[PDB]
C-alpha cells in the first residue's frame, strides 16, 4: 500500500479530466475494470497507464477530436497533456512497466476516468487518518 | 472461468433490478469494487454476495423502503426477492463461503448493480464465441 503524495497528483490530474468534456471523452478504453479480479494494485496501475497511453496515443492527432474551433481544439490540447501527466504518474506508482490488459468490454474514456478516480480516492483513504 | 447457465440467471436478475428503481436502491453498500485488485473471480463473486447479504438482511423491514402504496410495497418485495435470487447464485459460484470485504466508499445498490452487471457479462463474454 504507496501513500505518496502522488495519489495527490493522481486525484488532482482527475479533477480537471472529468470536469471537462471534449469530443474525445465519449470514445472507448478497453474496461480493466469488468474484471472479476484487479490482481495487485501495481498492477492495476500498469493497467489503467498502459490504456491510457493506447488511448492518447491514438487519439492525439484524431481528426475526430482535433476540434473546429479555437476553444475546441484547446481543450483537446488539454485533454492530451492531462493524459500524459496521469499516464506518467501511474507508470510511476506501478514500478511496473509490463502488464497484461485482456477484457473487451470498452467503456467511454469518461467512465473509465470517473472510476479510476473512485479506487484512487479509496487508496487515499485507506492512507489517511 | 465458469461458464454455467447460472451466469445467464445472474444477468437476468441483474436486469429485473437495474430497471427498477425503488425507496431503497438508492442507499448504500460496500463498492467492493473500488479496490485496486479484485482477487480471484470466486472472491470477487463471495465479496458481491456478502454485500448483498448485507443489504437485504437490514434493508428488508426498513421503515424508508416498505412504501406507503400497494404499488411502492409491492416493488419492496420484488426488490427483496431479487435480491435474494441473485445472492444465492452469487453465493452457488462462489463456492466459497467467507471472504474479506474491507472497501470504505459506498455506492447506492444502483451503481453496484449496474457494475456487476458489467462484470456479469464480461464473463458472458470471455465464456462464448
Amino acid at each position: 500500500h504507496k501513500c505518496d503524495i502522488t495519489l495527490q497528483e493522481i486525484i488532482k490530474t482527475l479533477n480537471s479530466l472529468t470536469e471537462q468534456k471534449t469530443l474525445c471523452t465519449e470514445l472507448t478504453v478497453t474496461d480493466i475494470f469488468a474484471a472479476s479480479k484487479n490482481t495487485t494494485e501495481k498492477e492495476t496501475f500498469c493497467r489503467a497507464a498502459t490504456v491510457l497511453r493506447q488511448f492518447y496515443s491514438h487519439h492525439e492527432k484524431d481528426t475526430r477530436c482535433l476540434g473546429a474551433t479555437a476553444q475546441q481544439f484547446h481543450r483537446h490540447k488539454q485533454l492530451i497533456r492531462f493524459l500524459k501527466r496521469l499516464d506518467r504518474n501511474l507508470w510511476g506508482l506501478a514500478g511496473l512497466n509490463s502488464c497484461p490488459v485482456k477484457e473487451a468490454n470498452q467503456s467511454t474514456l469518461e467512465n473509465f476516468l470517473e472510476r479510476l478516480k473512485t479506487i484512487m480516492r479509496e487508496k487515499y483513504s485507506k492512507c489517511s487518518s
